[PDB]
């Protein structure tokens, strides 16, 4: 099998900086021959080698190549010169989910339901292929032109075959105690997102990381008075201190029961990406 010609920087007309990470820079670029917009992640090798992020960059590449699903950002090509690596990723036109959370204050019942469903749909794929995100957050969940989700950031994800702490607010308690992450770590992260979509804020917030960590292990959060009752129950079955008792985990017998939850009564899981996402309040 012959892969398309190995690309090079000159093949593009670079545009605005979409995002700036710690080890990389993401710039919108247009391919010259095709006139296609790709978001090229640009990483400096010398800075990668010194910071020991060689595994992290490799893992990000390997995972995003393997994913073949609409709710996940596609890696179209990899190329490099002397000092830099270039990652040809898809361009999420609308931006962060967090962006749209802040913009509208909080999602209503239909909007939450729909976008919750898409994350579940995508998680079932990711965990089905034996990968654990470990850093799932509204910032990582991106939205394309038609306003569907496209989950990104897989450098820190864990691939299973038979050591890292994520963003403080969406961290599961078993990471802070046992140093061992599972599929259900993401399902904890899922519950926080469901809460955040309804409340407008994640469940655990404080002045610093330590106090946030403190509240998580103690399970210190509570619901507003208007919080959707069927969404509340789902969160309750997802934000559990014991990872084996979390709705959706292997001990809770896969994703079937999670999808079955009353909160997803009207949702047709058939073809969500072909469906039309609700407008945001
Ligand atoms: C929340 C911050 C933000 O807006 N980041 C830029 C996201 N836009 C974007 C991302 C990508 N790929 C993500 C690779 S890390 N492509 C196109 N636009």
């Amino acid at each position: 099998p012959p892969q398309p010609r190995k690309k090079r920087p000159e093949d593009f007309k670079f545009g605005k900086i979409l995002g700036e990470g710690s080890f990389s820079t993401v710039v919108l670029a247009r391919e010259l021959a095709t006139s296609r917009e790709y978001a090229i992640k640009i990483l400096e090798k010398r800075h990668i080698i010194k910071e020991n992020k060689v595994p992290y960059v490799t893992r990000e590449r390997d995972v995003m190549s393997r994913l073949d699903h609409p709710f996940f950002v596609k890696l179209y090509f990899t190329f490099q010169d002397d000092e830099k690596l270039y990652f040809g990723l898809s361009y999420a036109k609308n931006g962060c989910l967090l962006k749209y959370i802040r913009k509208i204050g909080s999602f209503d019942e239909t909007c939450t339901r729909f976008y919750t469903a898409e994350i579940v749909s995508a998680l079932e794929y990711l965990h089905g292929k034996g990968i654990i995100h470990r850093d799932l957050k509204p910032e990582n969940i991106l939205l394309n032109e038609d306003m569907h989700i496209q989950i990104t950031d897989f450098g820190t994800a864990k691939v299973l075959s038979p050591s890292f702490v994520g963003t403080a607010q969406y961290v599961s308690p078993e990471l802070l105690t046992e140093k061992s992450a599972s599929k259900s770590s993401d399902l904890w992260a899922l519950g926080c997102i469901i809460y955040q979509l309804v409340a407008g804020l994640p469940p655990f917030r404080a002045g610093n990381e330590y106090l946030i960590f403190q509240k998580i292990i103690k399970l210190e959060y509570d619901f507003p008075e208007k919080f959707f009752p069927k969404a509340r129950d789902l969160v309750e079955k997802l934000l559990v201190l014991d990872a084996t008792k979390r709705l959706g985990c292997e001990e809770m017998e896969g994703y079937g029961p999670l999808k079955a939850h009353p909160f997803f009564e009207s949702v047709t899981w058939e073809n969500l990406h072909q469906q039309t996402p609700p407008k945001l309040t």
